[PDB]
Order: C-alpha cells, then structure tokens, then sequence
RNA sequence: UCGACA
DNA sequence: ATGTCG
C-alpha cells in the first residue's frame, strides 16, 4: 500500500532544537527534489511542518496531484489544521525558523489543495525515502 | 502516569 | 533528552 506516485518528505537536524534541514524526494526513484539550506535553530516539528507546506507548494506550482508523505505525526495534523503550534521561543536567535514557519501558514490558510498528506508506516515500509 | 510519532 | 500529540 505504498503509493510511489508521490512525494516524500524528511527532516534531517543536528540536536533539538538545533540546526534543522529537510528535503523533499520522489518516493520511488529518490531523487531529491528540494532542500533546504540547514536552518540554525528550530525544532524537529518545525522542520517537519515546513517540510510538508513546501513540498505542498512545489506540486501545485507543477500542477501534481501526486500526494505527500510524512511520518510526522504532529506536523501532518498541525497541517490539516492549518495550524503549526510550536512552543519554541520567540527571540532574535529562532528568528528564521519562525519567520518561515509563519508564512508557511500565512500560505496554509490563503490557498487551495486536495493534496493527500500521507503517514508513512515507518514500522512497516522502513524509512522514509527523504530520511538521513 | 503512560502511550504514540519524530 | 527534547519536540508534540492522544
Ligand atoms: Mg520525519
Ligand atoms: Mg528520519
């Protein structure tokens, strides 16, 4: 039941909260679509939020109805809830992580997509495609 | 309390 | 151990 017709996205961080980086890849041939340039400080959740909205937006701006995994329990639901609820500190140091993290939702709530966000059955299908 | 996904 | 959720 592994949809390979999709796309797959992991986190890779270093300490959390700490250095984060995530990336997009086609979940069967692996190649890496995204990456994101490794954020100083943020949490994993953060990484895996941001992880799925820009994977989201890279297909409609391709116009794929290819859907989107994750193993991200938390962010996949702060996605369906348009909502990310971190509570990681607001100061001049987690500045990037959350400015990206706003728009991220500034786009959540002022766009349109059937795109399926998947949970990828780690303890069944191994691994993510995207993992590090 | 724990359990679960990272 | 921390980030989050149920
Ligand atoms: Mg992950
Ligand atoms: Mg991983």
């Amino acid at each position: 039941e592994i949809i390979w017709e999709s796309l797959s996205v992991d986190v890779g961080s270093q300490g959390n909260p700490g250095i984060v980086e995530y990336k997009g890849v086609d979940t069967k041939t692996g190649e890496v679509l995204f990456e994101r340039e490794p954020i100083p400080i943020g949490t994993n959740n953060m990484g895996e939020f941001l992880a799925i909205v820009h994977g989201l937006r890279y297909l409609k701006e391709r116009n794929s109805r290819k859907p989107i995994y994750s193993n991200s329990q938390t962010a996949i639901k702060w996605v369906k809830d348009k909502k990310a609820k971190s509570t990681l500190v607001r100061n001049e140091e987690t500045a990037l992580i959350w400015k990206l993290v706003d728009e991220a939702e500034e786009w959540l709530n002022t766009h349109t997509y059937e795109t399926p966000i998947l949970k990828w059955q780690t303890d069944k299908w191994g691994e993510i495609k995207a993992d590090y």
